[PDB]
């Protein structure tokens, strides 16, 4: 019996489809972690909202989908030790007047459904019509390109990856460290999972052996500050 791992492979550089195969930082880290934990696994591309549903039903044993550790998600799920630090940013067209998150007032914001980016947008301007929720971040960014939304709030490394990969779209990343707090990714599990402890120990092995850093350098071209993982 293999471990069923779910991911939403529409979140580059962490997980995405390349020539019909699921690739990314989370994909490479998962492979490293699971082999260090001695667990045969299957990686499923399932979708963002199906994934969380599947984890609650326990049909999926494990998740790695650039998922931010939050106390709101700790209600139903368990998390591994953090393996990445992120923050929400604001993605816009280069000609945007947006300088900070407060400039987004009265404007339409495209977020992926049930994410920390949605939460951040709803924290500032409350729940309402000009917060447009999409199943993938890919589609949210697509509503930005065509003018359907004025701004996108998503994770920083994803936004930076899209700007880097797509210069002809002429998008810019607006950072607001005053409004957006530090976030940490964790591998997710159904409540009281027996895999969590094995994954935590395997992650340490992966970090200690220098395996994590090689994967980090591959996707981000620089040395990680590993002290971000002991916060
Ligand atoms: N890290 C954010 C955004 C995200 C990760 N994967 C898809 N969206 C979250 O877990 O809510």
């Amino acid at each position: 019996k293999k471990v069923v791992v779910g991911t939403d492979a529409a979140f580059a550089p962490f997980e995405y489809m390349q020539k019909g195969k699921i690739v990314g930082f989370d994909v490479d880290l998962l492979d490293a972690v699971m082999k260090a934990a001695g667990l045969d696994y299957e990686l499923k591309n399932i979708g963002w909202d199906p994934l969380f549903a599947s984890l609650q039903s326990k049909e999926v044993d494990m998740g790695i989908s650039g998922i931010t550790i939050t106390d709101e998600r700790k209600q139903s799920y368990d998390f591994s030790d953090p393996y990445f630090e992120a923050t929400q940013v604001i993605l816009v067209k280069q000609g945007s007047p947006v300088k900070n998150a407060l400039d987004l007032k009265g404007k339409t914001i495209g977020v992926q459904n049930a994410t920390t980016g949605q939460e951040a947008a709803e924290k500032l301007f409350g729940k309402g019509p000009h917060i447009k929720k999409f199943e993938t971040t890919v589609v949210a960014i697509m509503e930005l390109l065509n003018g359907g939304v004025d701004a996108v709030i998503t994770d920083n490394a994803v936004a930076n990856e899209y700007v880097k990969n797509n210069p002809n779209k002429k998008l810019q990343v607006i950072e607001d460290p005053k409004n957006f707090a530090s976030e940490y990714y964790g591998m997710i599990f159904p409540k009281n999972s027996e895999l969590k402890a094995k994954v935590d120990e395997a992650l340490k092995n992966v970090i200690n052996s220098g395996k994590y850093t090689e994967i980090y350098k591959k996707w981000f071209g620089k040395e990680p500050k590993l002290d971000r993982l002991k916060q």
